[PDB]
Protein backbone atom coordinates (compact mmCIF):
# COMPACT_ATOMS: atom_id res chain seq x y z
CA UNK A 1 0.00 0.00 0.00
CA UNK A 2 1.34 3.18 -0.68
CA UNK A 3 0.58 6.62 1.00
CA UNK A 4 0.69 10.38 0.45
CA UNK A 5 2.97 11.55 2.87
CA UNK A 6 3.47 14.94 4.19
CA UNK A 7 3.28 17.74 6.80
CA UNK A 8 1.84 21.19 7.29
CA UNK A 9 2.89 23.99 9.94
CA UNK A 10 1.16 25.69 8.75
CA UNK A 11 2.20 26.60 5.35
CA UNK A 12 2.60 24.87 2.10
CA UNK A 13 4.31 21.18 3.25
CA UNK A 14 1.14 19.56 1.72
CA UNK A 15 1.11 21.23 -1.66
CA UNK A 16 0.84 19.02 -4.42
CA UNK A 17 4.54 18.95 -5.70
CA UNK A 18 5.63 18.60 -2.27
CA UNK A 19 3.57 15.58 -1.19
CA UNK A 20 5.70 12.08 -0.98
CA UNK A 21 4.99 8.81 -1.86
CA UNK A 22 6.17 6.40 0.81
CA UNK A 23 4.73 2.52 1.39
CA UNK A 24 2.89 1.69 4.45
CA UNK A 25 4.92 -1.67 6.48
CA UNK A 26 3.94 -4.82 6.26
CA UNK A 27 0.37 -5.43 7.90
CA UNK A 28 -0.69 -1.25 7.63
CA UNK A 29 -4.01 -1.74 5.44
CA UNK A 30 -4.85 2.34 5.70
CA UNK A 31 -3.64 5.82 4.67
CA UNK A 32 -4.41 8.40 7.18
CA UNK A 33 -4.98 12.44 6.18
CA UNK A 34 -5.95 14.65 9.14
CA UNK A 35 -6.31 18.49 8.88
CA UNK A 36 -6.80 20.76 12.10
CA UNK A 37 -7.80 23.85 11.64
CA UNK A 38 -7.85 26.71 14.96
CA UNK A 39 -9.62 29.95 14.25
CA UNK A 40 -9.42 32.99 16.24
CA UNK A 41 -11.12 36.37 16.70
CA UNK A 42 -8.49 37.94 13.76
CA UNK A 43 -7.18 35.18 12.09
CA UNK A 44 -7.26 30.94 11.14
CA UNK A 45 -4.78 28.69 10.09
CA UNK A 46 -4.78 24.96 9.78
CA UNK A 47 -2.38 21.58 10.24
CA UNK A 48 -2.05 18.84 8.36
CA UNK A 49 -0.61 15.25 8.63
CA UNK A 50 -0.75 12.81 5.52
CA UNK A 51 0.88 9.28 6.09
CA UNK A 52 0.86 5.86 6.58
CA UNK A 53 -2.22 4.59 8.90
CA UNK A 54 -3.14 2.10 11.33
CA UNK A 55 -6.52 0.15 12.50
CA UNK A 56 -9.38 0.69 10.23
CA UNK A 57 -10.97 2.34 7.46
CA UNK A 58 -13.68 5.37 9.42
CA UNK A 59 -13.74 8.73 9.80
CA UNK A 60 -13.09 11.23 12.90
CA UNK A 61 -14.73 14.58 12.56
CA UNK A 62 -14.72 17.23 15.86
CA UNK A 63 -15.64 20.82 16.12
CA UNK A 64 -14.52 22.19 19.77
CA UNK A 65 -14.38 25.43 21.57
CA UNK A 66 -11.66 26.64 23.71
CA UNK A 67 -13.47 29.89 25.68
CA UNK A 68 -14.10 31.31 21.89
CA UNK A 69 -11.36 29.86 20.51
CA UNK A 70 -12.58 27.62 17.67
CA UNK A 71 -10.90 24.09 16.22
CA UNK A 72 -11.98 21.88 13.73
CA UNK A 73 -10.50 18.19 13.27
CA UNK A 74 -11.05 16.02 10.67
CA UNK A 75 -9.44 12.72 10.44
CA UNK A 76 -9.91 10.31 7.53
CA UNK A 77 -8.33 6.67 6.82
CA UNK A 78 -8.79 5.04 3.55
CA UNK A 79 -7.65 1.54 1.96
CA UNK A 80 -6.85 2.31 -1.03
CA UNK A 81 -3.50 3.77 -2.01
CA UNK A 82 -2.83 7.29 -2.54
CA UNK A 83 -6.42 8.19 -1.24
CA UNK A 84 -5.29 10.15 2.11
CA UNK A 85 -5.49 13.37 -0.70
CA UNK A 86 -9.03 13.93 -0.22
CA UNK A 87 -9.31 16.54 2.28
CA UNK A 88 -9.25 20.81 1.59
CA UNK A 89 -6.33 21.80 3.65
CA UNK A 90 -7.94 24.95 3.85
CA UNK A 91 -11.14 25.96 6.24
CA UNK A 92 -17.34 45.05 11.08
CA UNK A 93 -17.02 45.02 15.23
CA UNK A 94 -16.02 47.84 17.21
CA UNK A 95 -12.93 47.58 19.60
CA UNK A 96 -13.06 46.76 23.35
CA UNK A 97 -10.32 47.87 25.54
CA UNK A 98 -7.93 45.39 25.65
CA UNK A 99 -5.25 44.03 23.06
CA UNK A 100 -3.87 40.46 23.16
CA UNK A 101 -0.40 39.22 21.17
CA UNK A 102 -1.58 37.42 18.47
CA UNK A 103 0.00 34.28 16.75
CA UNK A 104 -2.29 32.55 14.59
CA UNK A 105 -0.04 30.35 12.40
CA UNK A 106 3.02 31.99 13.38
CA UNK A 107 5.76 29.69 13.67
CA UNK A 108 7.31 28.80 17.17
CA UNK A 109 10.53 30.28 16.25
CA UNK A 110 8.50 33.46 15.23
CA UNK A 111 6.11 33.75 18.26
CA UNK A 112 7.55 34.38 21.23
CA UNK A 113 7.75 37.22 24.27
CA UNK A 114 6.64 40.43 23.05
CA UNK A 115 7.57 39.67 19.66
CA UNK A 116 4.44 38.99 17.78
CA UNK A 117 1.83 41.23 16.60
CA UNK A 118 -0.77 43.05 18.89
CA UNK A 119 -4.34 42.87 17.90
CA UNK A 120 -7.44 44.95 19.37
CA UNK A 121 -9.92 42.75 21.29
CA UNK A 122 -13.69 42.85 20.13
CA UNK A 123 -17.11 40.90 21.36
CA UNK A 124 -17.86 38.94 17.94
CA UNK A 125 -21.07 37.31 18.38
CA UNK A 126 -22.22 39.25 21.45
CA UNK A 127 -19.80 37.10 24.11
CA UNK A 128 -17.67 39.39 25.67
CA UNK A 129 -13.61 38.79 24.75
CA UNK A 130 -11.66 40.15 27.40
CA UNK A 131 -8.86 37.84 28.24
CA UNK A 132 -5.62 36.87 26.88
CA UNK A 133 -4.29 33.59 25.48
CA UNK A 134 -1.14 31.61 25.30
CA UNK A 135 -1.58 28.19 24.12
CA UNK A 136 -0.63 25.93 21.47
CA UNK A 137 -2.15 23.52 18.76
CA UNK A 138 -0.95 19.95 18.68
CA UNK A 139 -1.74 17.27 15.64
CA UNK A 140 -0.90 13.46 16.32
CA UNK A 141 -1.68 11.19 12.82
CA UNK A 142 0.61 8.75 11.14
CA UNK A 143 3.07 8.57 13.95
CA UNK A 144 4.12 12.08 13.46
CA UNK A 145 3.14 14.81 15.92
CA UNK A 146 2.91 18.22 14.23
CA UNK A 147 2.07 21.45 17.05
CA UNK A 148 2.47 25.50 16.66
CA UNK A 149 1.99 28.53 19.15
CA UNK A 150 -1.52 29.71 19.64
CA UNK A 151 -2.22 33.07 20.94
CA UNK A 152 -4.93 35.93 20.70
CA UNK A 153 -7.98 37.19 22.61
CA UNK A 154 -10.83 35.29 24.05
CA UNK A 155 -14.07 34.97 26.57
CA UNK A 156 -12.41 34.46 29.52
CA UNK A 157 -9.47 35.72 31.35
CA UNK A 158 -9.30 33.43 34.19
CA UNK A 159 -8.86 29.83 32.81
CA UNK A 160 -5.09 28.04 33.88
CA UNK A 161 -3.69 25.14 31.74
CA UNK A 162 -7.26 24.88 30.18
CA UNK A 163 -7.52 22.69 27.17
CA UNK A 164 -10.09 20.52 24.40
CA UNK A 165 -9.17 17.72 22.92
CA UNK A 166 -9.96 16.35 19.55
CA UNK A 167 -8.83 12.46 17.75
CA UNK A 168 -4.86 12.73 18.26
CA UNK A 169 -5.79 16.90 18.87
CA UNK A 170 -5.04 19.00 21.42
CA UNK A 171 -5.29 23.05 21.99
CA UNK A 172 -4.74 24.19 25.36
CA UNK A 173 -3.20 26.92 27.23
CA UNK A 174 -3.49 29.74 29.80
CA UNK A 175 -5.65 32.86 30.06
CA UNK A 176 -5.02 36.24 31.26
CA UNK A 177 -6.48 39.44 32.51
CA UNK A 178 -4.96 43.07 31.14
CA UNK A 179 -3.87 44.15 27.59
CA UNK A 180 -1.17 42.40 26.61
CA UNK A 181 -0.57 39.90 29.38
CA UNK A 182 -0.27 36.38 27.59
CA UNK A 183 3.54 37.49 26.53
CA UNK A 184 4.05 34.20 28.08
CA UNK A 185 2.04 32.15 30.73
CA UNK A 186 4.08 29.01 30.45
CA UNK A 187 4.51 30.09 34.40
CA UNK A 188 0.59 30.33 35.51
CA UNK A 189 -0.30 28.00 38.17
CA UNK A 190 -2.42 26.27 39.01
CA UNK A 191 -5.89 24.74 39.54
C1 LIG B 1 2.50 24.59 23.81
O1 LIG B 1 3.76 23.90 23.21
C2 LIG B 1 5.05 23.75 23.84
C3 LIG B 1 5.65 22.44 23.33
O2 LIG B 1 5.93 22.39 21.93
C4 LIG B 1 4.87 23.81 25.33
O3 LIG B 1 5.89 23.38 26.23
C5 LIG B 1 7.22 23.81 26.43
O4 LIG B 1 8.14 23.11 25.62
C6 LIG B 1 9.53 23.28 25.91
C7 LIG B 1 10.30 22.53 24.84
O5 LIG B 1 9.77 22.77 23.55
C8 LIG B 1 9.80 22.74 27.30
O6 LIG B 1 11.18 22.87 27.62
C9 LIG B 1 8.95 23.53 28.29
O7 LIG B 1 9.13 22.96 29.59
C10 LIG B 1 7.47 23.46 27.92
N1 LIG B 1 6.69 24.34 28.79
C11 LIG B 1 6.03 23.91 29.88
C12 LIG B 1 5.29 24.96 30.67
O8 LIG B 1 6.02 22.73 30.22
C13 LIG B 1 4.31 25.19 25.50
O9 LIG B 1 4.57 25.63 26.83
C14 LIG B 1 2.80 25.12 25.21
N2 LIG B 1 2.24 26.45 25.36
C15 LIG B 1 2.07 27.08 26.54
C16 LIG B 1 1.50 28.44 26.45
O10 LIG B 1 2.39 26.58 27.63
C1 LIG C 1 -12.79 22.97 -0.65
O1 LIG C 1 -13.68 21.94 -1.19
C2 LIG C 1 -14.74 22.46 -2.01
C3 LIG C 1 -15.58 21.28 -2.44
O2 LIG C 1 -15.99 20.49 -1.33
C4 LIG C 1 -14.16 23.23 -3.20
O3 LIG C 1 -15.24 23.79 -3.94
C5 LIG C 1 -13.20 24.32 -2.73
O4 LIG C 1 -12.59 24.97 -3.84
C6 LIG C 1 -12.13 23.73 -1.81
N1 LIG C 1 -11.23 24.77 -1.34
C7 LIG C 1 -9.97 24.93 -1.79
C8 LIG C 1 -9.19 26.05 -1.19
O5 LIG C 1 -9.50 24.19 -2.65
C1 LIG D 1 -18.35 44.69 24.31
O1 LIG D 1 -17.33 45.37 25.02
C2 LIG D 1 -17.58 46.79 24.95
C3 LIG D 1 -16.41 47.50 25.59
O2 LIG D 1 -15.69 48.26 24.63
C4 LIG D 1 -18.94 47.16 25.58
O3 LIG D 1 -19.21 48.53 25.33
C5 LIG D 1 -20.08 46.29 25.05
O4 LIG D 1 -21.27 46.49 25.81
C6 LIG D 1 -19.66 44.82 25.06
N1 LIG D 1 -20.70 43.98 24.47
C7 LIG D 1 -21.39 43.05 25.14
C8 LIG D 1 -22.42 42.30 24.35
O5 LIG D 1 -21.19 42.81 26.34
C1 LIG E 1 7.38 6.22 15.15
O1 LIG E 1 8.43 7.23 15.00
C2 LIG E 1 9.54 7.06 15.89
C3 LIG E 1 10.49 8.22 15.64
O2 LIG E 1 10.80 8.38 14.27
C4 LIG E 1 10.20 5.70 15.67
O3 LIG E 1 11.23 5.52 16.64
C5 LIG E 1 9.17 4.57 15.78
O4 LIG E 1 9.77 3.33 15.39
C6 LIG E 1 7.96 4.83 14.88
N1 LIG E 1 6.96 3.79 15.07
C7 LIG E 1 6.13 3.38 14.10
C8 LIG E 1 5.16 2.30 14.48
O5 LIG E 1 6.16 3.87 12.97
Amino acid sequence: LECYSCVQKADDGCSPNKMKTVKCAPGVDVCTEAVGAVETIHGQFSLAVRGCGSGLPGKNDRGLDLHGLLAFIQLQQCAQDRCNAKLNLTSAYPPNGVECYSCVGLSREACQGTSPPVVSCYNASDHVYKGCFDGNVTLTAANVTVSLPVRGCVQDEFCTRDGVTGPGFTLSGSCCQGSRCNSDLRNKTYF
